[PDB]
RNA sequence: GAUUAAUAGGGACAGUUGGGGGCAUUAGUAUUUAAUAGUCAGAGGUGAAAUUCUUGGAUUUAUUAAGGACUAACUAAUGCGAAA
């Protein structure tokens, strides 16, 4: 099966925490998630990375995906 | 032998008030730029885009440092200064 790599912990009763960054600009926007010390970058999502047009690098739309 | 003492003016004095001024000192974020790490393909900019920047790592996140300016929010028909 997955070989996952969260800290050895599960429980439905233990939550795991993430810092999530967002920045929103009215030309791009960024998502990031990180350890609740922001040293070590885990996910980055921006909305450039979610469509073609310069304009729309904003988007509500590319905030969703 | 020298008028009063001008809701005239000059001085003394008394607590007090002010972002008045001159030297010191002292911060605070932010903008840059640098280190230390962190990823990952896009950043940035416009109505749209375009020159611009970027896996000899950008934008990004954390810590910290250097530097020059600036004094936010409180800051309002409120204050001080002859005015600036
Ligand atoms: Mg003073
Ligand atoms: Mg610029
Ligand atoms: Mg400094
Ligand atoms: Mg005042």
């Amino acid at each position: 099966e997955v070989i996952s790599y969260g800290p050895p912990n599960v429980g439905a009763n233990e939550n795991v925490f993430g810092v999530c960054h967002i920045m929103a600009t009215w030309n791009d926007t960024f998502i990031h998630v990180t350890d609740l010390s922001g040293r070590e970058t885990l996910v980055r999502v921006t909305g450039g990375m979610k469509v073609k047009a310069d304009r729309e690098e904003s988007s509500p739309y590319a905030a969703m995906q």
